[PDB]
């Protein structure tokens, strides 16, 4: 189609228009003084939060030129969260602070692309300053704290994610879900979502569930239909004395209803349980469960017959436990040295996966080897999505503090990096600007915070300068003090990641000379 | 459709008004004070870019004659790019430098059909003074420069490109890729796009590949089904001790099922793997790897059955490795004489390729006989996409280099050229303005790059004429000295390419009387 | 009415606009590779000229902020005019070109009115170099000169106006009007326009005028009607033998009836004329008469009869010559302390004179006792005028040349001040800034004037400032030399007040912040 095209200081104009409606809406949730946004949605109720992404995601501008603008700049803030988790809203302040002084520049005749060499060399030093500055973080206190700080200054929660890292480990994954009840809530663990096929095995009627104490665990990789080929398997769990769990693609009537009265009876104690999953990850996650319980996948596929499967091939566990709903195999005979290996196996699996979705359900699988759930409790469900947006955020900036340190908080951090790298030079002029221009901007952060509680940015800005190390100011109980003794803990890798991305996306912003589009 | 005609004077100037919005679009990214253009991309992200055809591409006017313009000089940025790889914008500043002074003498009343054999003369010869004054650049630090110069004066790409050759050599290829990390990667290998057949082959899960030490090879060009034929091969295989790999044109479940349960078991190491290509390009380099491996293809159609093949007929490898994706055959058996007489062989077939993509294919094979990818580096996607941009040109630039030689940068090449035909005459009158016309407009690349340091153009074009050899400016550092020394080398190959396309557009649209076009 | 109020960078924008309108209009006229410019004129045939205030004059756009632009920088053009005579260009060209260069820096953030204060600083070092440099000018070569190049190259107007001011000399006045014929024309001189009331008085056919030798003059403020009056001073003219003319506001029929059969007879030799004027003006130019003359005005507003004059109360004249349409007196007896006396009364009624024409009629009557007029020829009237308005410029510089020297024209005077002023410093770095923009405009002049024969502004003026002294760019013989001897010689008062005036006005435009206007 034929298009637009416009330069120089005209197309630069435009694209600022645009990157600031997208960073002004984002900017706004900025703190614990922080409000929220409104994001209308075509199909059903519009959607409350305080997710500077969910809210970045969402702005598209009508004029053509504007609308790239916050398209590229929404980069930002989208690339923060798929890396950190949290920072989503500082990036976008980081970005716009930059783009808006850098432009300042251009237009005074400046070079550009000197201009970004500049910006990029001083975010290079400020990242590792940043470096020097973080200080572990791995006692449940420090943790808690970066939880509660994430979540708005919600100590519950904060709380409630220390004592879940604490119990499933670090090689261990925690999810969020939707709560029924009106309070927040903590569920422990391998288990799978599948209940017993035949309701008349439940041996404790208690519970309603079956309990086979310490079986054998056989694993099927085809639908079963006839008894025959079980008899093999089955006479020599028959003849060994132990239970059997049978875990395949289905369980039929006709090979179902034997197995039924033969434990009716006492002859043999089995369950039938259908197998976790659905086509390729099938196979995948029934042979998760091989390695775990030391038995062999009897894969009809790959020249196995299920009558010439013997004890042999039988995995075995130190109990199980099956419900209306989920098979839980507690403690496999499997070793660990195969176990770790299947794990580090399907850790460089994800390290592949190009989509989200690939990553969601192996790193599942890694857990169940290697699980704790958070589920959120709120009145009405505009609530449940705030919240839940609020835990999500806080789960990975734990998980962020755990794994690069932690840092003050309340945009201090930044502000001392700048202060430290007051001496940075560049090649020429034009590169020294380009610096000054970054430091300057690592103010923002800050100064956005103080400025959302509505008092004047440039009197804290200058206060929290003229302190030392994690002097700062707290915005929440509007006085100053040290920033890790109020439990304002930020951590390192997200503050970083804000920086490096605002950086990255401003820098080549700045060098625009002309913008081509489409006409409207 | 009812067609829209314009003559004379009204076509030509909307013609040009045509090419200056996109010329003038692409001139801005000139030199390494050139800035960047903004490309909006409906399915998502737009796209920051230096690189002048990119932007030429998607210019597209609303007024049915302008946009014929720049539909046409369009393609000298285009045509630029599909044979250099580089000088796309140059090509694109100088052909409007023609144009426009050529058809400002078609409005004096010379006759155009003379200015383009004026113009064309001029050309032809200064092709020929640009392959006087090349002198080649073969050495790693020639190449850097070539590289760096390519890349807008990063170093980095220069130092990793020149590495990249070095280890490669000449007959040997070189792909860019989106890096994962954040810095500039480089990984050197013969090896072929495809993964096992069987995931249950994996030997070591830590990778999740396979690694078959000091393995036989099996080159079988029909595809096997039954484990029949296998048997006899199999057979002296499991006696032999040494692992197998299978590559065939497909190992289906029947003859797949058995080899896995052998190998699950320890009775044999094997590998399955389908063969590289289809169709007659299949047979070629399944023969290609025979010869590197010292194996027989065993060909169903030229009278083999697969179980008489014995050891005899198996090639053999130092190592093997293979992944989900791609195989790879580390140090084969193959004698060198027959390899270099099957390279030999495969270098003639380049030469009566008559087709591009006939010669594509063909170099790939001599390459795996005779590999290497860069992976970039970079923040964020916008600036992943700049610079994978910037690599390409430069490796493009750097292979031409390497088979053309080197001149003096900073437009300073064509400079020369232009004072040296300072005595160049036509058949008349009308002709020679055309030959001047030409000689004009060699002097575009050099005062653009300085127009775009906001420096006076004529001023620097002056000086630098006034000197000699390799005397130029230095746009980067602002001021004059020796090209060559300062590193600032362009491609003979692309300053050519980027004259003589320019040239054979430019002269015809100066003939332009009549325009017919669809109405609005 | 209700007014829009533009602020900030907004305002500035537009008010530059139309700045570069008025300027552009101008700038297209300056040196002598200057061209023309049409103005169209509701009443009749449209106007061609050169002048520079005069295309400025027209100037008014219809947007009303632009419009502001253009109205205040009209000023500067203007008051060089009033003041000068010449260099109403230039003066226009500085303007643009200091206002364009302060904007810039308004814009990056310094401080407007220390930009002014360096800006006026800078100037009033300027105007004490240009005094230094200024050599004066005296010889009839040297004004021929200025003549010729304010006259745009023509020879003849130069050649013309230093014959005029050779034969007027310094205290006499010179005339430009359209001429009936087709070349130029100088004429040389008391007179004033009134003819003899009575045909029968011409003492000499040949003429057919009348001759007076060495006669007595009769100044009557009243009008003459009866003979009575008369027999008084007639009866004492009678027994004189000196003949007798009379000036009053009219000679009625029954007392010039006699007069007539007096002078028919040889009884007394009178002449009639009306008086010279209209109200006020009359008695005031009546007067004049009588200083040159040494009589007095017989004024019968203030208390004198026409019958109580004596020869005491007449002038008296070396000889009187008056026909049909003119009466002059030649050589009067008035001493020249009472003549001189009078002069510099009237002198000082111009000074006072707040309207253009009451300093018309003024300045007339101090030629009458301190005359040349040049009548200028050509084929049409649209050539009439061109012409007549570079004549006059012409006369204005060659008195300003007189008064306050010349300096090496080509605008080179400016550029050597300029690089005389590279020192000069302010209180502050927003002044310096200041004073290096009015040193860049400085070079304006020459650099348009270079642009105006379509070369390289910026090469001429690197040229010009490589050298010394007068050295210069002859823009007419397109090549450089010393600029006095090429005769190339603005005066000092001009270029003086066109920097002045520029600077002004340019300087408080800098200081613009809000504009204040009505709607459309
Ligand atoms: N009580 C407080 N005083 C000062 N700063 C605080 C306080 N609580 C939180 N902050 C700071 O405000 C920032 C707000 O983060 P938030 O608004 O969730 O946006 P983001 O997407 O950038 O995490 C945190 O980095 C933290 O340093
Ligand atoms: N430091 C420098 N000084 C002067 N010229 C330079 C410098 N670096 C690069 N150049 C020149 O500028 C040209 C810019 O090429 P580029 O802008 O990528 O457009 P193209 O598509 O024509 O390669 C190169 O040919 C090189 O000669
Ligand atoms: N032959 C020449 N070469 C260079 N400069 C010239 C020549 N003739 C005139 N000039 C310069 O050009 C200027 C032109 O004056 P003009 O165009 O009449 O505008 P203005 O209203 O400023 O006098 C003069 O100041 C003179 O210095
Ligand atoms: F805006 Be962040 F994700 F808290
Ligand atoms: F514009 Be080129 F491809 F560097
Ligand atoms: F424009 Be000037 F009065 F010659
Ligand atoms: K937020
Ligand atoms: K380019
Ligand atoms: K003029
Ligand atoms: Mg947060
Ligand atoms: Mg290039
Ligand atoms: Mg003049």
């Amino acid at each position: 189609a034929a298009k637009d095209v416009k330069f120089g200081n005209d197309a630069r104009v435009k694209m600022l228009r645009g990157v600031n409606v997208l960073a002004d809406a984002v900017k706004v949730t900025l703190g614990p003084k922080g409000r929220n946004v409104v994001l209308d949605k075509s199909f059903g109720a519009p959607t409350i939060t305080k997710d500077g992404v969910s809210v970045a995601r969402e702005i598209e501008l009508e004029d053509k030129f504007e609308n790239m603008g916050a398209q590229m700049v929404k980069e930002v803030a989208s690339k923060a969260n798929d890396a950190a988790g949290d920072g989503t809203t500082t990036a976008t302040v980081l970005a716009q602070a930059i783009i808006t002084e850098g432009l300042k520049a251009v237009a005074c005749g400046m070079n550009p692309m000197d201009l970004k060499r500049g910006i990029d060399k001083a975010v290079t030093a400020a990242v590792e300053e940043l470096k020097a500055l973080s200080v572990p973080c791995s006692d449940s206190k420090a943790i808690a704290q970066v939880g509660t700080i994430s979540a708005n200054s919600d100590e519950t929660v904060g709380k409630l994610i220390a004592e879940a890292m604490d119990k499933v480990g670090k090689e261990g994954v925690i999810t969020v879900e939707d709560g029924t009840g009106l309070q927040d809530e903590l569920d422990v663990v391998m288990q799978f979502d599948r209940g017993y096929l035949s309701p008349y095995f439940i041996n404790k009627p208690e519970t309603g569930a079956v309990e086979l104490e310490s079986p054998f665990i056989l694993l099927a990789d085809k639908k079963i239909s006839n008894i025959r080929e079980m008899l093999p398997v089955l006479e020599a769990v028959a003849k060994a004395g132990k239970p059997l769990l049978i875990i395949a693609e289905d369980v039929e009537g006709e090979a179902l209803a034997t197995l039924v009265v033969n434990t009716m009876r006492g002859i043999v104690k089995v369950a039938a349980v259908k197998a976790p999953g659905f086509g390729d990850r099938r196979k995948a996650m029934l042979q998760d469960i091989a390695t775990l319980t030391g038995g062999t996948v009897i894969s009809e596929e790959i020249g196995m017959e299920l009558e010439k499967a013997t004890l042999e091939d039988l995995g075995q566990a130190k109990r199980v436990v099956i419900n209306k709903d989920t098979t839980t195999i507690i403690d496999g005979v499997g070793e660990e040295a195969a176990i770790q290996g299947r794990v580090a196996q399907i850790r460089q699996q994800i390290e592949e996966a190009t989509s989200d979705y690939d990553r969601e359900k192996l790193q599942e699988r890694v857990a169940k080897l290697a699980v704790a759930v958070i589920k959120v409790g709120a009145a009405t469900e505009v609530e449940m999505k705030e919240k839940k947006a609020r835990v999500e955020d806080a789960l990975h900036a734990t998980r962020a503090a755990v794994e690069e340190g932690v840092v003050a908080g309340g945009g201090v951090a930044l502000i001392r990096v700048a202060s430290k790298l007051a001496d940075l030079r560049g090649q020429n002029e034009d590169q020294n600007v380009g610096i000054k221009v970054a430091l300057r901007a690592m103010e923002a952060p800050l100064r956005q915070i103080v400025l959302n509680c509505g008092e004047e940015p440039s009197v804290v800005a200058n206060t929290v300068k003229g302190g030392d190390g994690n002097y700062g100011y707290n915005a929440a109980t509007e006085e100053y003090g040290n920033m890790i003794d109020m439990g304002i803990l930020d951590p390192t890798k997200v503050t970083r990641s804000a920086l490096q991305y605002a950086a990255s996306v401003a820098g080549l912003m700045i060098t625009t000379e002309c913008m081509v589009t489409d006409l409207p």
